[PDB]
């Protein structure tokens, strides 16, 4: 069988050996053709049918580049020479036009297998586009910075597939948005697009992100600010005056109508624009106070007693916790279970917590022992979901039933001809996807999970993944295909979620990695996956500044990372001391198959692994600082809804007159009153903070300096650069 998918595999930074490349054919560029066979075969030809002439292409074989080989496999992060892959199972033909006429036309491919049978395919569609500068749609925008001869609308006899335009920008502005970004606050001179996506490691080396969105602010270096943001889920693209030294270029994926693209814009301080967004995209919720101690974390805590002998040794250490994150709970099957409980078989129907009974000699003797514990300990509990649902052949029947009642309910997305979507991606490959577009989708999944918060009386979720859905021909209940939907995808998610808490009596204390707009509404997010390094370390920072700028308050990170061998322990140090002054504080620790040694990021197993016994004494000392710092953040947080502004605060926000501040872009602001200055480099002994005008006070010494000025500070382990504004007497 020969296979060919004008999209391909629909991985939005790789092709697929089945596709067109271009995806959406332009007249006069090259086209690319891409066919694989289910079989081996001796040869592959294209019949190309244009109105007048016929011409017939003989296709090669080739393998996947480099590049997109990789990227399929789930990218660098997920490759090494020590562990090697089988081949690619199909097999990969190619051909090219390297001028497309502008005529449309039909193609079919014809194969010749080995033991001598014809096969062909079905015949395709060839509508080559082009851009056109008539006023095929139309750009909603107000304003003063919309260039109005800009507009070029991407046609074919199909319709019209792709718009773009620009913005004019000044001399001293600079870019800050699009959501969370890993490489550099600033924006200006980078190309960059806003697709929700999973990069496993090196975010900023590789300019991705989880948590998207299509919007930024541009600020000048006399206070003013100005914002678009470009009203659509579907993919967006920005050239920020890297190609055209003062035009910002958006380029806009458009429907599958009168094309029309509203683009918001807003003008006033930065923090005007900022609230202006915010009344468009949504406002971060209300939060209980006990989100702002340490969170506590590992993937590798996989039993009551493992989970146990942590929280007493923070007790017995002196390092309090306020949160536990559980994320090896489960019977790994169905996310809905914890290990080794028994139960009568359901028919996919949602269980009580009447329904178990817990083995002694379990992974759980008595789950809701341990959470009414924890609970008279002060310390909440969270647990890890993902919105897939296996499908192996291996799962046992309550998993099999569970999935058959999901698709049973219609609650699942859809490809385009009805059947359920299977998961194209790497990790949980060829899950089932629920369907959280509508109320009845989402309240399907979450009644599966209700008996955890109403009867065992857990906290919140861990709401991992949901970058999953992958194809812009998706159907979903709401009556989004997925070129809109499934960027959306994970607000729904975080909302099911945040909803059933609510429903439950409870604070929306969910915990994700993706998103978009709208995000800002439900629950706390974290930065996601990286290696142990300083690198690392400096990008997170960048992230988190970058998140607070696009709406994300509770944002936080894995401090010192989560992958690979233990941090070394001066990393670890300083890691910790820099979480110490952000929204959310939490350590946590990668899945390591309970190899040895321990890879728990937890202060006494670093202090082992590291050989470095000081460790524990700074982890007490930085966790005394931030028991310290909750009124702080309590009241801080509390204004921000209010004011609008973030809590992790770029320093434009109050600063933007200065124009000093952006040759120093990961200082921030938490709150209004201290300035952060985290140690990003090994071997450091001083560490140098630009301070803006006003009085400035150490915070651990009491120092005076006066602001408009660079300041060095001596940098001990037990010190972060933090300065405190100085208040009227
Ligand atoms: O990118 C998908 C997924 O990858 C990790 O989990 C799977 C697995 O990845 C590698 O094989 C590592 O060596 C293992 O330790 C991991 O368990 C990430 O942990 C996960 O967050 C991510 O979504
Ligand atoms: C999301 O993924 C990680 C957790 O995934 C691992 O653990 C779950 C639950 O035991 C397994 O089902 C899964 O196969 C494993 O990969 C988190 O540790 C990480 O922080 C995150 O981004
Ligand atoms: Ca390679
Ligand atoms: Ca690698
Ligand atoms: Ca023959
Ligand atoms: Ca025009
Ligand atoms: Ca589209
Ligand atoms: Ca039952
Ligand atoms: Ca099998
Ligand atoms: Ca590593």
């Amino acid at each position: 069988m020969i296979t060919h998918r004008p999209r391909g595999i629909e991985h939005p930074y790789a092709r697929s050996l089945d596709q067109l490349y271009p995806a959406i054919p332009i007249a006069g560029q090259s086209l690319t053709i891409g066919a694989t066979t289910s079989g081996p075969c001796s040869r592959m030809r294209c019949f190309v049918l244009w109105p007048e002439h016929e011409q017939v292409f003989d296709m090669s074989p080739v393998n996947g580049t480099d590049s997109d080989a990789a990227l399929l496999a789930g990218g660098e992060g997920h490759l090494a020479a020590a562990q090697q892959a089988a081949l690619d199972a199909d097999n990969g033909w190619q051909t090219s036009i390297p001028h497309l006429p502008d005529q449309d036309a039909t193609y079919y491919f014809e194969a010749l297998t080995l033991d001598g049978r014809t096969e062909t395919s079905e015949s395709f569609p060839l509508t080559p586009s082009h851009w056109s500068a008539e006023p095929v749609g139309h750009i909603d925008i107000d304003g003063d910075r919309f260039i109005p001869d800009s507009p070029l609308w991407l046609v074919s006899s199909a319709g019209t597939h792709r718009v773009k335009f620009a913005l004019r920008i000044e001399g001293d502005e600079h870019v800050v948005g699009f959501g969370e970004r890993y490489d550099q606050l600033d924006q200006r001179g980078l190309r960059l697009d806003s697709v929700v996506f999973e990069q496993y490691k090196a975010q900023g080396k590789h300019h991705r992100t989880y948590l998207p969105m299509p919007f930024a602010q541009v600020v000048n270096e006399a206070g003013r600010a100005w914002g678009f943001h470009v009203e659509t889920t579907r993919r967006t693209w920005y050239d920020v005056a890297a190609t055209v030294s003062d035009r910002i270029l958006i380029e806009v994926d458009l429907g599958f109508k009168t094309p029309v693209v509203r683009v918001n814009t807003w003008s006033g301080s930065p923090t005007d624009v900022l609230n202006g967004f915010l009344d468009v995209a949504g406002r971060p919720a209300e939060m209980p106070e006990w989100i702002f101690g340490l969170w506590a974390s590992g993937n590798e805590w996989n039993t009551q007693s493992l989970v146990m002998e942590q929280m007493d040794r923070h007790r017995n250490e002196g390092i309090p916790v306020s949160v536990v994150v559980i994320e090896a709970w489960s019977d790994e099957e169905g996310f809905t279970i914890f290990r080794d409980a028994r139960y009568v078989p359901n028919q996919g129907q949602p269980h009580r917590g009447p329904d178990f009974t817990y083995p002694s000699d379990g992974a759980w003797p008595d789950p809701a022992g341990m959470i009414r514990e924890l609970h008279e300990r002060g310390i909440r509990v969270i647990l890890w979901q993902i919105p897939l649902q296996k499908t192996d052949d291996d799962l046992g029947p309550e998993a099999l039933a569970q999935g058959n009642a999901l698709i049973a309910s219609g609650h699942v997305v859809k490809e385009p001809d009805g059947t359920p979507y299977k998961n194209r991606g790497w990790w949980f490959p060829n899950a089932l996807m629920p369907d959280l577009s509508t109320e009845a989708g989402r309240q399907w999944w979450t009644e599966q999970r209700r008996y955890l918060v109403e009867d065992l009386d857990i906290d919140g979720f861990k709401t991992d993944g949901g970058e999953h859905a992958w194809g812009s021909d998706l159907r979903y209940e709401d009556g989004r295909r997925g070129d809109e939907g499934n960027n959306l995808y994970p607000v729904n998610y975080a909302r099911a979620y945040g909803d059933l808490l609510r429903s439950a009596g409870k604070y929306p204390v969910t915990f994700s990695r993706s998103g978009f707009t709208g995000s800002q509404a439900h629950g706390l997010y974290w930065a996601g996956d990286e290696d142990s390094t300083w690198e690392a370390f400096r990008s997170s920072i960048t992230a988190g500044i970058t998140a607070g700028a696009c709406g994300i308050l509770y944002w936080g990170w894995d401090l010192a990372g989560f992958s690979g061998p233990v941090p070394e322990a001066e990393l670890y140090a300083r890691a910790f001391a820099a979480a110490t002054f952000m929204p959310i504080m939490q350590y946590h620790s990668e899945f390591h198959h309970h190899e040895l040694p321990l890879r728990d990021r937890t202060p006494w197993n670093v202090a082992e692994q590291t050989g470095c016994g000081e460790l524990i004494d700074l982890a007490r000392h930085y966790t005394r600082v931030r028991e310290a710092l909750r009124p702080y953040l309590v009241a801080q947080t509390r204004q921000c809804l209010q004011t609008g502004k973030p809590l992790m605060r770029a320093m434009f926000y109050d600063h933007a007159d200065d124009p000093e501040i952006w040759a120093h872009p990961r200082q921030y602001m938490l709150g209004d009153e201290l300035l952060i200055n985290p140690v990003t480099a090994p071997g450091a002994t001083t560490w140098t903070t630009y301070l803006p005008e006003g009085q400035w006070e150490d915070y651990w010494s009491g120092e005076v300096s006066e602001g408009g000025h660079l300041v060095t500070r001596a940098v001990g382990w037990d010190i972060i650069p933090v300065y405190r504004r100085v208040g009227a007497a």
